[PDB]
């Protein structure tokens, strides 16, 4: 066929009950993933491929960055529940991989008071057990899915993007072919 298992995609042999319809995992230290934001825009070209009534959730992951990279697990719980994630997005992708001025928490922190989150206000959260249910569900999402590297995409709980299997020659081509295929598979 057009769309093979196996080939764009992948299905898990042990679906995950209960998944989010469209779930995508990143680091801020993950190059793929600085290309996929910043270059690609990957998660804006899907949503504008979902079908109505199928909402879109992006989870940060651990496993990269070590000290920081959790530090920004928990940030990024911050940005979930504050509503500022188009906000902050940029700056810590910038801060961590193109000025390389994010080396602590502290430095975190300074990228939401110049998206004009006021400190009160970032303090309050990062320390609120709702930040900390948050970072619990990115956790859980992972660990759902066995997930052992990022960028990662998710549909229905049941499939996996498979980019490798995709012409990467033209960028605007690539990316679509990527919105296209999870279209395809949120329809199945």
């Amino acid at each position: 066929a057009q769309y093979e298992d196996g080939k764009q995609y992948t299905t898990l042999e042990k679906p995950v009950a209960g998944a989010p319809q469209v779930l995508e995992f990143f680091s801020f230290f993950c190059p793929h993933c600085y290309q996929f934001e910043e270059v690609l825009h990957i998660s804006d070209n899907v949503k504008k491929k979902l079908p109505e009534g199928v909402k879109m959730t992006k989870y940060h992951v651990n496993f990269m960055g070590g000290d920081l990279g959790k530090d920004l697990t928990q940030a990024w719980a911050v940005a979930m529940a504050l509503g500022v994630e188009d906000k902050v997005t940029v700056p810590l992708f910038e801060g961590v991989q193109k000025t390389q001025t994010i080396r602590s928490a502290s430095d975190i922190r300074d990228v939401f008071i110049n998206a004009g989150i006021k400190g009160e206000e970032y303090d309050a959260a990062w320390n609120s057990f709702v930040v900390k249910s948050l970072v619990a569900q990115q956790e859980k999402a992972a660990a759902d899915v066995q997930l052992r590297g990022v960028p990662a995409m998710f549909v229905n709980g049941k499939y996996q993007l498979n980019p490798q299997g995709m012409d990467t020659s033209n960028m605007d081509v690539f990316v679509q072919q990527y919105a296209d295929t999870v279209k395809y598979l949120s329809e199945k």
